[PDB]
């Protein structure tokens, strides 16, 4: 298991752990995070609310980003130039206490 | 609370509650606990199609134009349709006493 840290929106920081191969709306699901909205298509890619903004060099190794995503990535309010739906990305080793920001 | 929406749900069971003119639709159904299954999930933040409603002819042609933005969004829902909108973005009207609005 790793750790994951969250900075919510309200600018609280949620730590939390997760287990590799799950996914990020996995681990929000599971722990109860307290983030508003977050998951609403329960990972379908109809949605953009778990949106993410990832530290560079861990968005530099994430998995090559799906048409899918990109199309529902479009929508979300504040982009990034680390941003990630976070249904579709899933735990690794080298994700061990990285921290995201829900924008 | 002052006017009707019929809403049939997603098992073809017809959820009858009111709401106020100015509300939303999504408002109206999660203030009244409807059991409409993930629907308001984005909390009305144009980020989401699970309030995703269908409309009958009259009342839909009588709507509020819609945004770029709603738009953007409600082409990715599941089972979208010429009459569709999404409910949060629609505030109640006295035209719409006794509207039937459909979940797909
Ligand atoms: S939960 Fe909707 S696309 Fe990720
Ligand atoms: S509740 Fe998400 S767009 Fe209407």
């Amino acid at each position: 298991k790793i750790t994951v840290h969250f900075i919510n929106r309200d600018g609280e920081t949620l730590t939390t752990k997760g287990k590799i191969g799950d996914s990020l709306l996995d681990v929000v699901v599971q722990n109860n995070l307290d983030i508003d909205g977050f998951g609403a298509c329960e990972g379908t890619l109809a949605c953009s609310t778990c949106h993410l903004i990832f530290e560079q060099h861990i968005f530099e190794k994430l998995e090559a980003i799906t048409d899918e995503e990109n199309d529902m990535l479009d929508l979300a309010y504040g982009l990034t130039d680390r941003s990630r739906l976070g249904c579709q990305i899933c735990l690794t080793k080298a994700m061990d206490n990285m921290t995201v920001r829900v924008p």
